[PDB]
């Protein structure tokens, strides 16, 4: 098993994956903040304060009440300052012809500011082809949703295998997965795992939590995605540091 | 098999489904326009001119370059004038806690103007529970994506059966499906079928077309969803009338 720094140099590595893996090793962080807030001011204050602690800030641009492209300009300034990627968790899931417009256009112009986006594999490989026609020219990357954290998820068995095949057949653009575990044996591919908290539990709408030690250490994922475990805490900086140290040590102990 | 008018009166019918079925029978239309345009002025001119020909106007609010809530106010005025429902084809596909905010909030406030939305069933029933916590109080309906029109679709076999079970277990809010065929034997549930053109063919990004006669007449669906077959035509009114007459006669001939 290679370190994040060594994976950053693999011959078939995507440039976006390389950039991410380099800053993970430099900063000793494999934490992605899920910035699930409705106010631009809170998004930007979290990005600035937690920037040093995170490898990635995950957005849902569509829940931001005061979205403007200028808010995202301010977010990019912080991403460059503190060295983290921006991941818009848009979960594209339409035919190729539709998702290309949803990615490039509308009010959000997601491709103009998001290093990474993700997509469901249920519509077939046209979802990836449509996205890649915008994303490849704009030097972006994509994650495929191979497993989900929610109760009743149908992303199991043959579905997960189909997501891995689709990623591996589109390595020019697909850099990894949203998954609960290592699903690809190819080290060029990032595994990002949501549904993470230090304590056992869930929410009232099907979210299920596992710990950083379980998903990084036992299940072999690379990055933890954490929302409420940080966002709902009083001191979001110390919460981010707890999650960072948990995920980083779990990674180190798997490397041996 | 019951007429649309008789289905509108079924004991377990959802109010949104009833409203739709009534106006389908009154206007002799089972055509949903897929208004896949980037300009508000073109969206509203199509809604006004084609309103009399359609039972439903399907939006992708996220590809509209000049979206404002006022554009949607003007769209509702036309929907009320010409009697059609508004369906935002957002394909919600996240955990319940996330989709409730994506449905109610952000810039688009989808629940404030959309009669219908749709959701993928891949995350489990939490996607429906989250949406229904916004949609039930706002008297809205939801369609579940049981089958998809695109090449390589994984929405087959057990997946389609899971979508039908999920719809049937959430009949307070789920009024039907996006499907290629009749998938539910319960007549209270609408079947809407995209991937429709009069001529054989497809697009370059995995879209596959079948005719109105095939999907309404042979496959037993209720409503055709048509985008480019109308939108790319020079005379979009006559194109809409051709699709309306095709879908309506296919429906009548199945009734006998
Ligand atoms: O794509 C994701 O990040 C995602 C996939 C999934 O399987 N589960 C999942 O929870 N998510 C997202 O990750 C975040 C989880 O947030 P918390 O449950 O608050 O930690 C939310 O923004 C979800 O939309
Ligand atoms: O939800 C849908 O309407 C949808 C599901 C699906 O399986 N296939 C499908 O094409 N659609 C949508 O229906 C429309 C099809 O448009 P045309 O291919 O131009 O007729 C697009 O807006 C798609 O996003």
């Amino acid at each position: 098993e290679l370190s994040f720094g060594a994976r950053a140099e693999l011959p078939r590595i995507h440039p976006v994956a390389s950039k991410l893996l380099r800053l993970m090793q430099k900063k000793e962080t494999n934490l992605c903040l899920s910035a699930d807030v409705s106010l631009a001011r809170e998004l930007l204050q979290l990005a600035d304060a937690l920037g040093p602690s995170i490898c990635m800030l995950k957005t849902h641009v569509d829940i931001l009440n005061d979205f403007t492209l200028d808010v995202m300009k301010e977010l990019i300034t912080l991403a460059k300052c503190h060295e983290f990627l921006i991941f818009e968790d848009r979960k594209f899931a339409d035919i190729g012809n539709t998702v290309k417009k949803q990615y490039e256009g509308g009010i959000f112009k997601i491709a103009s500011w998001a290093d990474l986006v993700n997509a469901h594999v249920v519509p077939g490989s046209g979802v990836v082809k449509g996205l890649q026609e915008v994303g490849l020219p704009l030097h972006r990357g994509c994650l495929l949703i191979a497993e989900m954290s929610s109760t009743g998820s149908l992303a199991t068995g043959d579905y997960t295998r189909a997501a891995v095949r689709m990623a591996e057949e589109h390595s020019e653009f697909v850099v990894g997965f949203i998954s609960g575990s290592r699903v690809s044996m190819k080290p060029e591919f990032l595994h990002l795992t949501p549904g993470v908290q230090l304590e056992a539990g869930g929410d009232n709408l099907g979210q299920q939590y596992n710990s950083p030690q379980e998903v990084i250490g036992k299940r072999g994922s690379d990055i933890i995605i954490v929302g409420r475990g940080i966002i709902s805490a009083a001191d979001r900086l110390e919460a981010a540091e707890m999650y960072r140290k948990a995920a980083w040590e779990a990674y180190l102990s798997r490397l041996g």
